[PDB]
């Protein structure tokens, strides 16, 4: 009816604004890294160190997938690759410093995206949206 119609466009033009916005992080180089999932031969024991990985593209494939009701749940999700790449890469190896400042870099960037370019009101009606789904 006219609610569940008023509730899949207010959702459809979110998956369009986070697809943007992950498309934007996806092709800045600086997060190249971050836009594929890993290579288990370049780090083989990555999945007995990170317990739940996570990158850009998997991100695109569960926005398609209709896994997020708000962006604060999107930028979870951008959150947790930051912290996986803290936690995986030790303030050591000059490497390290670099990936690890990058990671921040992307956490910084896509939340300073969605606090510029996202309305207040439609980011309060996505998380309504997502309470009533969750209890009823
Ligand atoms: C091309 C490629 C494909 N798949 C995985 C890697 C890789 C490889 N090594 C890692 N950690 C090591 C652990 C030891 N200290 C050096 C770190 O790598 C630093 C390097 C910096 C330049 S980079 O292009 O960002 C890849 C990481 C990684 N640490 C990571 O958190 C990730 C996500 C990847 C990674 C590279």
């Amino acid at each position: 009816g006219p609610l569940e119609d008023q509730e899949e466009n207010t959702l459809r033009e979110l998956r369009l604004f986070l697809r943007d916005v992950t498309k934007r992080l996806a092709t800045d180089k600086r997060f190249n890294i971050f836009s594929k999932p890993v290579d288990i031969e370049e780090v083989s024991d990555y999945l007995e160190v990170i317990k739940e990985p996570m990158d850009l593209s998997t991100v695109i494939t569960k926005i398609d997938k209709h896994n997020y009701l708000t962006a604060k749940d999107f930028l979870k999700d951008i959150d947790l690759i930051c912290s996986n790449a803290l936690e995986y890469n030790p303030d050591k190896d000059p490497g390290d410093k670099i990936i690890r400042h990058r990671a921040c870099t992307l956490k910084d960037t896509a939340h300073a995206i969605i606090a510029a370019e996202l309305d207040p009101e439609f980011n309060k009606l996505c998380e309504e949206i997502k309470e009533a789904r969750i209890k009823r």
